[PDB]
């Protein structure tokens, strides 16, 4: 279900692997920001989830660092897994910036990812 | 700087291990909410955030599935760890618990923690 | 164009009036009577660049039917054009005791237009 | 108790008036970002809050233009005014500035401000 490739509306990557325990394991490729090629992601998801068509609460966390580029920022996404005909993820999402403490009060975005398996 | 034990303003407690990779692993328990005992964590931080005072940018993820309850929901908290001898980790927050599609709008609520070495 | 009536995805609608001074007022009718005040701000002197309007507005949930003690605000943005839009994400807090005030706050995004 | 001059933790000022009807008005002075002296605020809240203790909702709104400057951004804040011992309105706010459609998933920031009525 979760497991695949996915797609938000700006074109990102997501590639994720969920684990019977629980976990969310795979990479992050951003379409825009401070970003370039992949990051790993790790996360948590609800592996038994309700059985009266809720969907499936799941979280993940990105570092913008990797080989190539570190933004000293993260994002974490927390939202839902719905299944069915047109399986979507829906999440809401935070990306944090290290800043100095003055600068503390501008440090978090914040905003809304719907993933899909297409395109 | 962040590997240990770290208590928020309600009372809830976060064990944590910095990986020299940028991975956050450790056990989250709740003070209050649908939760008792420990919870996995994973999340990512900045393993080379900036030398110029700047905070070191991380998340993390819970889901709220032990071997005691589940509450169909799931926590990310994003922000930055900010070191010296008050030395804290300030957070907002995201918790989305599983809903029908109907009930999707009122799925997920936000919040702020600060994490410290003392309480 | 913000001035007029503009509808969500969630079957609400809300007929707001844009004033000179940039105020925004008007009336939220849910979905999710039910109609009730709303009042907020826009920039009256947004850039020429292509730049969305920034704008926000408060519904307090109560008027002479009910009182839900609760008040959302939506902060966002105008996007003029032939699909305009107000693009919006959203915070809404319950009153609660001081023991559930880390549970006080909903958020959400709408996004508004101007037809169906 | 909301009407009153308010201040949060960043020195910002927040003077406010309660209007019997729900209605909030005044003026908010920032002490940071791009924005200098007094702009107009407008808002709501309860004006028959629950008698249990809870707090009493309310939000309300700043764009960031004035007689002097203009940010092309406008922030909201929802919240709840919690009166007993220490009167103290607790919010989070979304700061939404004007972006290019291209821009807009950076277009907003998100934060918490406390307000208390001591002066810094
Ligand atoms: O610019 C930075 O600091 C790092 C890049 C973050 C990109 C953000 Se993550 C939330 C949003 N969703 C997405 O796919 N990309 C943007
Ligand atoms: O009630 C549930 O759904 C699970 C428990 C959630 C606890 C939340 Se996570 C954000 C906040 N911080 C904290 O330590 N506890 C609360
Ligand atoms: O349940 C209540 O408190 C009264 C109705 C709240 C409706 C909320 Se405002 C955010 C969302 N958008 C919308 O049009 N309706 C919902
Ligand atoms: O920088 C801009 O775009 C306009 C100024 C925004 C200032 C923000 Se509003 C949320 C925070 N609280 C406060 O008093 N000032 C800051």
């Amino acid at each position: 279900g979760i497991t695949g490739t996915w797609y938000n509306q700006l074109g990102s990557t997501f590639i994720v692997t969920a684990g019977a325990d629980g976990a969310l394991t795979g990479t992050y490729e951003s379409a825009v920001g401070n970003a370039e090629s992949r990051y790993v992601l790790t996360g948590r998801y609800d592996s038994a989830p309700a059985t009266d068509g809720s969907g499936t609460a799941l979280g993940w966390t990105v570092a913008w660092k990797n080989n190539y580029r570190n933004a000293h920022s993260a994002t974490t996404w927390s939202g839902q897994y719905v299944g069915g005909a047109e399986a979507r993820i829906n999440t809401q999402w935070l990306l944090t910036s290290g800043t100095t403490e003055a600068n503390a009060w501008k440090s978090t975005l914040v905003g809304h990812d719907t993933f899909t398996k297409v395109k």
